[PDB]
RNA sequence: CCCCCCCCCCCCCCCCCCCCCCCCCCCCCCCCCCCCCCCCCCCCCCCCCCCCCCCCCCCCCCCCCCCCCC
């Protein structure tokens, strides 16, 4: 029976890579710095003294709010972490000190953390600074609220929800998205903005891109506090904000998988093509694959998972063209820089979508219409 | 019963190698160095000083790179793999030692591992020579960036890339995929070439090509070591383009099975000859082999499994006849030496491939469409 | 190799209920006859017959696999 005729691809490096029965287990390098629940008010309090100081030095932005995202996970929780992803760790604990130094020629007193991350000078320039800056805006409005403030409890989602943005945005490769990230930074978060005059899109933006490509276990840490912090039962309106901004990264890197099912969905007629026919089993097993996989996998491509590449259908240069064209006609691609590399089907698949938006009839079967009076209606 | 005429070869030589009650257990050779995690970092250092190098001695690059693969699977997983893969092993623990000698007249210390395999003169000549190489170039530029040194934590899985793509050629059986090795090298791992003076693929493949045919178990240990690899949960994205060109060797050595599945889907009319319908019996029994094997069956050409004959299809000149003249007219054959040996059968092919790419026609029925008015708009 | 776009979410209105209504109610013990069952005839079996019998070892050719691109 030429039936019988198949390979299950898809599903055998599945299994391939599934059934592994030898690990291997990575050096992270330096000592990572575990916050514990201890100094969680600590480093609430970092972040909000970085985002009351206008022209803030955001250059230490992204790791503060990974301490943050690992004083809210915990320690046990940020170690079981770093373990599951295959990782050697030396945990580093993070404990708060008292520091007395003269500046301005007065001794006063300040209170850090002991992180082998983050100096304690940087940690006394960045409270000076942002004294400096509420003495200033307090003389300019006289009396300050708990808005403007770094005892604000949410200070450190914000530059979390900062760097959800990036997250959302990492598929891309490299700094590309960093627009895009700034616009909906803009858009989302705009209250806060006004708030807070350290709140700097850009430049924590930046500095959380520079944390993730020098620590690639960040973005582990980071996905999977991401993860808890969207499986609570509920919380304030800047967390909700993240875990909305969060849920947007799902399925990055995987665009194709949707304007597959769209394409499907309206019903485009270039996926009756022969090519595309011939095809159709081998993208059939790609999307049992997905749908197996389930949720875990739409943080495949943002966590640069291995098994990322069995979700392309770029293999499938008729159907994606197909697809690519349904998107271009339906006025969805965008600036998409993915290119079809079948243009007949490409040109034909957009002409048969932007014919689809013009016309339109109901289909009255759909409904459970009895007696169907609409005909005198007309 | 005339169908009752059957014997199922494929089965029952899969069933006589699968069931054997003796096994059979090689010896290496010299005793085989097994880095644990402690020297990984050591490793991957000496892997960046190899890189940073112009003109690299890359005599032992295959070696060193083998050493790195090692001491991220661990000792244990090194040596458990070892054992099962049929081996006597004497494993030399790897640990970190000083040397001091006088270069220049001067009392210099070097630190350097314990090999058996790689002497420690060759450490210091590594070293010696990228610290020439790294002033050089800090001399024509002025300042280091950590994009051009040998503390980068990804200077030995690009070495390992390297490693990947030979093992994707390796089933040729020789060193003729070196073209096609060099060239991928470029196209991938572009940036990185840009960045690193003594990255040549050229010597590179040639080193791991060499350590490969003289150690036929470092081609057991690094498959296994690519298998653990894409078993993670995330990385870096050296390491993601890692596992993605170690899936490329995927199923080398079995092209045909994959050009066959390919026949069966474009519907090549000539599968339907009398000669191949006769042959369609024994072509399915090794399809349901493959699909048996699964995931395993991927790497059977690369190691040298000695069930890899099984999965031929030569020995099926008409069936194989066809699905090269579609492959051929299909215009993927390419650069392929695998000859047909029915020439009638594989010149109708390509005629029919040649043709359906000229025609096609879509198939409406393959869709919902409840009412088309499609014919209207003709 | 892979990837590449865009995108927070939400937003209205709204307590519920409201009546009437206990149920039951009569008549009526049941039974009632006739009838033991059985009953004859009949041992069973009965012949013939050992089985087997020829011919025949089996085998015999050819053939490693792979090879592209990503």
């Amino acid at each position: 029976a030429l039936s019988k005729v198949k390979l299950n691809d898809t599903l055998n490096k599945d299994q391939l890579l599934s059934s592994s029965k030898y690990t291997i287990q990575r050096s992270t390098g330096d000592s990572i710095d575990t916050p514990n629940y201890d100094v969680q008010k600590h480093i609430n309090k970092l972040c909000g003294m970085l985002l009351i100081t206008e022209d803030a030095n955001h250059k230490f932005t992204g790791l503060i709010g990974m301490l943050y995202a690992m004083s809210r996970l915990g320690r046990e929780d940020t170690i079981k972490i770093l373990r599951d992803a295959g990782y050697h760790v030396k945990a580093n604990g993070v404990d708060v000190t008292t520091h007395r130094q003269d500046i301005n020629g007065k001794e006063m007193k300040f209170e850090v953390l002991t992180l082998a991350s983050l100096t304690t000078e940087i940690q006394i320039n960045i409270e000076i600074e942002s004294r400096k800056s509420y003495k200033k805006m307090l003389k300019e409005m006289g009396e300050v609220a708990p808005e403007y403030r770094h005892d604000s409890p949410d200070c450190g989602m914000i530059i979390l929800c900062i760097a959800a943005l990036v997250i959302t945005k990492l598929a891309a490769g490299d700094r590309s998205g960093l627009t895009a990230v700034i616009r909906r930074a803009n858009n989302v978060l705009k209250n806060e903005m006004k708030r807070y005059k350290g709140l700097l899109p850009k430049d924590i933006a930046n500095s959380f891109y520079e944390v993730f490509e020098k620590h690639p276990h960040f973005i582990d840490v980071f996905v999977h506090f991401g993860i808890a912090q969207s499986s609570t039962r509920g919380g304030s309106r800047v967390e909700g904000i993240f875990a909305g901004l969060f849920m947007n990264a799902y399925g990055a890197g995987q665009v194709m998988l949707r304007w597959g099912v769209l394409a499907k969905s309206v019903k485009n007629i270039m996926l009756g093509h022969a090519s595309v026919q011939a095809e159709m089993e081998q993208v059939v097993e790609v999307y049992e694959y997905a749908q197996k996989l389930g949720g875990e996998a739409g943080f495949y491509h943002i966590l640069n998972n291995p098994k990322a590449s069995l979700l392309s259908l770029t293999q499938f240069p008729h159907f994606s063209s197909v697809v690519l064209g349904n998107a271009a006609g339906l006025g969805i691609m965008g600036e998409y820089r993915g290119t079809p590399r079948n243009q007949d089907l490409y040109d034909a698949a957009k002409a048969y979508a932007e014919q689809l938006k013009e016309n339109g009839v109901i289909n009255y079967s759909v409904l459970d219409l009895t007696a169907e009076e609409l005909e005198a209606i007309k």
